[PDB]
């Protein structure tokens, strides 16, 4: 019906449920098949996993989500007691991420939260537990990053040590964003470009960690 719905009903007729390894690798090879410019997941994937790793996030906000790869990715990583919170502006993408990460037996470990960053994200402290986040992955919407990292700030959700990891940010694109927390003194800058046996970039990824 809808792609995103598509890559759905493939990873149910593919992957073992509970087993998140294969959901990530049906989401893949599907959208390898056609619509990622090249192999994008694993290009992404990798990161965020030795991003996760290194730090041990407890508590992770994922700010835009589209079929669910990148929640997948980061939740089947989570230590015992840690969770993701993923907030979706698009109903259908907010669903189909939901229905991705119950496939995968990771759904115990997730909330979605199906609105507007802008509205949301001021509502994390009193009607969530949350105090200040681990990390913050910022995903499919790149206009979005800057404003996001600076409503966080604002509502006083990062402290030092936060690591905000930003996925598609390749030069010239996002130029607000990098021009931010680059020339900002209060962000140590990453930048990995992921190319994989090719000459041009095919996922580049900003890892910003906040100084306080």
């Amino acid at each position: 019906d809808t792609k995103e719905q598509r890559i759905l009903r493939y990873v149910q007729q593919n992957a073992k449920p509970g087993d998140p390894q294969s959901v990530l690798e049906a989401i893949d090879t599907y959208c390898t098949q056609k619509e990622w410019a090249m192999n994008v997941g694993d290009a992404k994937g990798q990161i965020m996993d030795a991003v996760i790793r290194e730090y041990s996030p407890s508590l992770v906000l994922e700010l835009g989500a589209y079929c669910g790869y990148s929640a997948v990715r980061m939740a089947r990583l989570l230590q015992p007691g840690a969770r993701l919170l993923t907030m979706e502006m698009n109903p259908d993408y907010a669903a189909i991420t939901q229905q991705m990460l119950n496939f995968a037996g990771l759904q115990d470990k997730v909330t979605i939260l199906n609105g507007a960053s802008q509205d949301l994200i001021p509502q994390l402290k009193k009607k969530y537990d949350v105090d200040t986040l681990d990390m913050v992955f910022l995903d499919h919407w790149k206009d979005r990053y800057l404003p996001d990292t600076l409503l966080l700030e604002k509502c006083g959700l990062l402290r030092k040590g936060t690591v905000l990891l930003a996925d598609n940010v390749i030069v010239p694109g996002t130029p607000d964003f990098l021009a931010y927390v680059r020339g900002s003194s209060s962000f140590e800058c990453t930048h990995y470009s992921s190319y994989l046996e090719y000459m041009k970039v095919v996922d580049g990824l900003e890892k910003a960690i906040y100084q306080g």
